[PDB]
Parts: C-alpha cells; sequence; structure tokens
C-alpha cells in the first residue's frame, strides 16, 4: 500500500490524476526505484502486455478513491529530448528508435489495443538505452487526419503517427504546423506531402507511405499489419530476432 514508497520527486500532473518517482521500504525489493500513476482501461492494457518495448507492471491496488499504478522506472527519459540535443537524427539513428517501436506497435495491435497518440513525447528510453511505450488513455501534430475530425479508427492512425515521429527524426519537426491550433489542424487534413531533398530514397518512400490520407492505403494498415511496415527496405539492415532480443547497440546509452 501507498506507504510502502517515500516519494522522491514529481515526474508530471500528467494527464489524468499524477505520476511520482517513489522508492520503496518494506517488503521483498527494498529502495529500488520506481513510477507509481496515482489515479482518482490503462490498467486493463498494462497488466496484459508483456513486452520488451511497453513498459512494465509491477503492482496496483486502489485505497480511497485512489488507485495506485506502480512501473518500473525508466531511466532514458524521454527519446525527444535527445532530439532535442541532437539536432534531428541521423538516418541510421532513426531506423533504430524506429524499428523498436514498430514491433511494439506490433504486438499491441495483434492484441487488438490501438495507441492513438504515439507523440514523440510518450515515447521512453530504459536505462540500457532501448524503446518503452508508455502512457495510455494534449498534442495532435502526430495523430492522423481520420482522428481530428472523428471518422475513424484502426490500426491506421498508429501508423500515420509513426511517419511524423521518423519525418519528425530525420527533420527537426513534425510534417503539419504553423502557428495556430486551427491552421495546423487544417493543415494536416489538407496533408499536402512535402519531403526534404536529402531523405535517401527508402526514407522517402516510407513517408509517402505512412502518411497517406486515405488510411485504407496507408502502409501497414493491411491484415499484415507491422508485417507490411517491418518489411520495407528503409529496414533492410534491421535483424529483428536480434532486435526484441535487447542485442543491438543504440546509437545513444544516457
Amino acid at each position: 500500500r501507498p506507504e510502502c514508497f517515500e516519494l522522491l520527486r514529481v515526474l508530471g500532473k500528467g494527464g489524468y490524476g499524477k505520476v511520482f518517482q517513489v522508492r520503496k521500504v518494506t517488503g521483498a525489493n527494498t529502495g529500488k526505484i520506481f513510477a507509481m500513476k496515482v489515479l482518482k482501461a490503462e490498467r486493463n492494457i498494462l497488466e496484459e502486455v508483456k513486452h520488451p518495448f511497453i513498459v512494465d507492471l509491477i503492482y496496483a491496488f486502489q485505497t480511497g478513491g485512489k488507485l495506485y499504478l506502480i512501473l518500473e522506472y525508466l531511466s532514458g527519459g524521454e527519446l525527444f529530448m535527445q532530439l532535442e540535443r541532437e539536432g534531428i537524427f541521423m538516418e541510421d539513428t532513426a531506423c533504430f528508435y524506429l524499428a523498436e517501436i514498430s514491433m511494439a506497435l506490433g504486438h499491441l495491435h495483434q492484441k487488438g489495443i490501438i495507441y492513438r497518440d504515439l507523440k514523440p513525447e510518450n515515447i521512453m528510453l530504459n536505462h540500457q538505452g532501448h524503446v518503452k511505450l508508455t502512457d495510455f488513455g494534449g498534442t495532435i501534430e502526430y495523430m492522423a487526419p481520420e482522428i481530428l475530425m472523428r471518422s475513424g479508427h484502426n490500426r491506421a492512425v498508429d501508423w500515420w503517427s509513426l511517419g511524423a515521429l521518423m519525418y519528425d527524426m530525420l527533420t527537426g519537426a513534425p510534417p503539419f504546423t504553423g502557428e495556430n491550433r486551427k491552421k495546423t489542424i487544417d493543415k494536416i487534413l489538407k496533408c499536402k506531402l512535402n519531403l526534404p531533398p536529402y531523405l535517401t530514397q527508402e526514407a522517402r518512400d516510407l513517408l509517402k507511405k505512412l502518411l497517406k490520407r486515405n488510411a485504407a492505403s496507408r502502409l501497414g494498415a493491411g491484415p499484415g499489419d507491422a508485417g507490411e511496415v517491418q518489411a520495407h527496405p528503409f529496414f533492410r539492415h534491421i535483424n529483428w530476432e536480434e532486435l526484441l532480443a535487447r542485442k543491438v547497440e543504440p546509437p545513444f546509452k544516457p
């Protein structure tokens, strides 16, 4: 119960409730560090998923209206401070972090869980420097059209979002924006895909195939899901067995 854990620091008033980084005192593991989400289902989901790129659930419970989740603490911080730091990622640097995520969305989906968001914010790194999907249910420049004007929904969305990430990985910012919640929205729904020149063919090919306005023909929408995507030759240097075994070295070690 909540009092087993001293509170070390607040992590985010983010979302419904709050999230504390905490340390444990009683019981088995003692003084290990943790993250404790406190909610006055996000749970349901974290409970089944057991996947090396999806944040682990350790304990759950409730009290006086308060439900407490206790997840592994993620020392890597947000992927997209690293972005903040190195401006834009090299095509490889990005193709790494992208594949991982990809096998994560892949799982999620066969378990009928679609992520909707996949901002560059709610993508956490761990001690090792790998990728861990985190916040389930803000900032729209990363979600599909077919949502913004409620349509809509299905695996598609997720993959659109995936472009935005990558695009925003290899280019300092998302594919659509501009100084306005309005015009930004508008600009998405009129999705005139402006590509850089300096992207290799493949990178561009993927994007044009991820960011397609019609979901149905968005690469990855097929019944083959993360199969199609992972298949595309942008990830041709990727050893998918090696990767899901965290035996591949991440280009940044926090």
